[PDB]
């Protein structure tokens, strides 16, 4: 097994098993503006109603899965209270009482002041059930911004392509333990192993088509993950009041923050953060974006010996081919997330009366895995 240190499920992977829903009654200010976000933002009282909190202490936010849970809620207010309506008029100051506490968990956590990734999908579920399997059918969201947004089909597909991932990831050890221990069979099955969970997440992966429309993820979800670094809605980057007194830019939600994203890439010695260019870069910073022990995790991967280096030492066909599998699996993945950028942003984008920085992005990575093919 992976080291608890690292909080990775067997089941579900880097995703938060059974996350919480409800907070302390201490926190019901908090949790019902997040609760009721499509309502607020639609009616225009959102902003006043944030406005109107008291500063809240985040002492009483004792465990892990409540302390999550708060940055869940507090990031869904944060960018509707940034982006309002989502048609261009924003807040470039976040107001004290929200701000100060939501810095202060942040800060605890080792998360920057921003809704991420691992908020909005991994810590953004439950079953309807709990005695049902993890399927779309028996599982929704804890938060939306807008109805129609498509949050649930966005975020829970998402979610089922990471909980794919977990049975690909638990094998991650098995590689390690077989090449220092020197056992070849073992390594060529564990990589056989990877490769098969991989081409499953693909097919997982194919659920987004169902449960998102294009015209709702581009016009709408899409501007509410968005951030501020690099946006010239603002500019300068938000200020969070009370806790800096200058403005401060951070990247909005995107795959890039998942440690699936990442972690393959590293195992198999596909240099993704080498080079020097735009999205090693990216990567890299991306890993500031997700939860400690996930960056540890990553880190420790990078810190063992190169699979990539064992396999191509060997002079082993064998080991090559399982190898190639693969990487022409993530190669899949990879070539499957520009198509859905096609789909959901840049044909969307051409019909309104931008989106190429994420296709170039995704590009680069897709070139950096084909290369990485030993055949
Ligand atoms: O953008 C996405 N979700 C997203 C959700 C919240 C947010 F704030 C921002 C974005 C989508 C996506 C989902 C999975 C991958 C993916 C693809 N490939 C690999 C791979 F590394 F294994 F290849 C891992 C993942 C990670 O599991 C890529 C995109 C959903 O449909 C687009």
């Amino acid at each position: 097994m992976i080291s608890k240190e690292y909080h990775i499920d067997e089941e579900v992977g880097f995703a938060l098993p059974n996350p919480q829903e409800n907070l302390p009654d201490f926190y019901n200010d908090w949790m019902f503006i997040a609760k009721h976000l499509p309502d607020l933002i639609e009616s225009g009282q959102l902003r006043e109603r944030v406005e109107k909190l008291n500063m809240l202490s985040i002492d009483h936010l004792t465990d892990h899965k409540s302390q999550r849970l708060a940055r869940l809620v507090l990031g869904c207010i944060t960018m509707a209270y940034v982006w309002g309506k989502g048609h261009g008029d924003v807040r470039k100051v976040l107001p004290r009482n929200i701000a100060v506490p939501y810095c202060q968990l942040s800060k605890k956590l080792e998360l920057p002041p921003i809704l991420v990734y691992a908020d909005c999908v991994l810590a953004n579920w439950k079953k309807k059930d709990p005695n049902k399997p993890l399927t779309y059918e028996n599982m929704d969201v804890l938060f939306s911004f807008r109805d129609g947004d498509c949050s649930k089909g966005f975020f829970l597909v998402s979610l089922l392509v990471e909980i794919a991932a977990a049975s690909a990831i638990k094998v991650i050890p098995t590689v390690f333990k077989a090449m220092q221990m020197q056992e070849r069979d073992t390594l060529l099955k564990a990589l056989l192993e990877i490769a098969s969970c991989l081409e499953k997440a693909l097919q997982v992966f194919h659920q987004i088509h169902d449960h998102v429309n294009p015209k709702a993820f581009f016009s709408v979800l899409r501007i509410y993950l968005s951030g501020w670094k690099g946006n010239p809605q603002l500019s300068d980057g938000l200020v969070y009041e009370g806790f800096w007194e200058d403005p401060k830019e951070f990247a909005g939600g995107s795959a890039g923050q998942s440690s699936v994203f990442q972690c393959f890439d590293v195992l198999l010695g596909i240099q993704q953060t080498a080079g020097g260019g735009h999205a090693a870069q990216f990567l890299q910073d991306m890993r500031r974006y997700m939860p400690p022990a996930h960056r540890n995790f990553l880190c420790s991967l990078e810190s063992n010996p190169s699979v990539r280096e064992f396999v191509l030492s060997k002079g082993d066909a064998g080991l090559r081919e399982a190898y190639d599998a693969c990487v022409k699996a993530l190669v899949s993945l990879r070539s499957y997330h520009l198509q859905i950028v096609t789909k959901y942003i840049l044909i969307p984008a051409s019909q309104q009366p931008g989106g190429t920085d994420l296709m170039n992005f995704l590009k680069t990575v897709r070139s950096t895995t084909e290369k990485s093919l030993l055949k």
